[PDB]
């Protein structure tokens, strides 16, 4: 069969997850001798798969893209995700990515939020409240001091949302990441 | 030794082996003194005496480019392959210098698409089939490509603004104007 019709019956057939990232899972399955490598953004039906212990109930579906400038990582990182990459030894295996089949290998890269998100200053609430709006179905934001471990703090929102800043965020170091954007949260005493 | 990029840049004197060559960077490892340094660079200079240097490009293109995330858009936006640094699935990372910047991740090769800010506009002068691309970046690329066409090493780099006159062979409905983060279908016309 085709992997994108075979990698979905994980519950049915013997499966084994190989890697759990911040935003998708890499698992394979065995259907009558054949082995099917594949990656998905949905944890539905991967509990009878071997190595499911650290699997989250849900995977954040925000828009994410790999980070290419290694300096930007400490500031823009919001976790890791799995991606299809070309094999260096010219031996790509067949792997299905989010129900899309292709030949390649699987690699885990650090990622950053991406997409169109507009960040304005609110008027209804206190001076430390902002209004983030995005045209895409689901957009992620994250308040992060550069170098913090807050990979699961990525909040998702459809349409618009509002964020009142807390005092611990109000030092000049914290930055608001929303898709392609990064705004400094001003220091105010 | 503590500063890794120095042995990386001194490959011409050391024993270097090219481990891979993409469309825009080269992956090579050097051994200064019984210690192997893994390395990725965009300058083919100093690697000619490395092993597996036969297909080394004369020079590499500097146009901004990023990995293709939606594998369905690969056939359309592909501009070649480029090496990037990633993490190890077995959690066995090893130090690697990327464009003179040192880190502990592993090396991956990924089909890549043009990126950057590029503005496509009508020329309003001369031939009707003439368009103008505008980019504020120092370096920006553009490439007329048939969804599928193998035009990897034929991407034109333009600083500031540039103008391109559509050839008649390119004026069928099977061609896109690729420039930075933008793609625009050229018209099937006669
Ligand atoms: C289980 O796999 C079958 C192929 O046998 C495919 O139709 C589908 O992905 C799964 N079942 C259903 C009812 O969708
Ligand atoms: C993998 O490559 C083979 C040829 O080597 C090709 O026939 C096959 O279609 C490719 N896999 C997919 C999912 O297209
Ligand atoms: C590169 O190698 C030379 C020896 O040829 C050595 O002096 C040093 O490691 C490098 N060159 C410098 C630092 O000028
Ligand atoms: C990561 O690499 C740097 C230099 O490449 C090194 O200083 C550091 O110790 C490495 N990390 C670990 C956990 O060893």
């Amino acid at each position: 069969s085709d992997l994108p019709n075979n990698c979905l019956n994980a519950s049915s057939l013997k499966c084994e997850i190989k890697g759990i990232s911040t935003y998708n899972v890499y698992y394979q399955v065995e259907n009558n001798g054949v082995i099917y490598s594949c990656v998905s953004d949905s944890a539905e039906g991967l509990e009878k798969c071997d190595n499911s212990l650290n699997l989250p109930k849900r995977f954040s579906k925000v828009p994410v893209i790999p980070i290419t400038k290694l300096d930007n990582k400490r500031h823009f990182s919001v976790g890791t995700k799995f991606f299809i990459s070309e094999s260096l030894t010219q031996d790509n295996y067949p792997i299905t990515y989010n129900s899309y089949p292709t030949n390649g290998t699987v690699s885990l890269q650090t990622v950053k939020l991406s997409g169109d998100c507009k960040i304005t200053k609110s008027n209804f609430a206190n001076p430390y409240t902002v209004s983030i709006t995005s045209p895409e179905k689901i957009m992620g934001y994250l308040i992060k001091k550069p170098g913090e471990n807050v990979e699961h703090k990525v909040i998702s929102f459809s349409g618009s949302a509002s964020i009142t800043f807390t005092e611990e965020m109000l030092d000049g170091e914290h930055n608001l990441l929303c898709g392609d954007k990064s705004a400094k949260i001003p220091k105010t005493n």
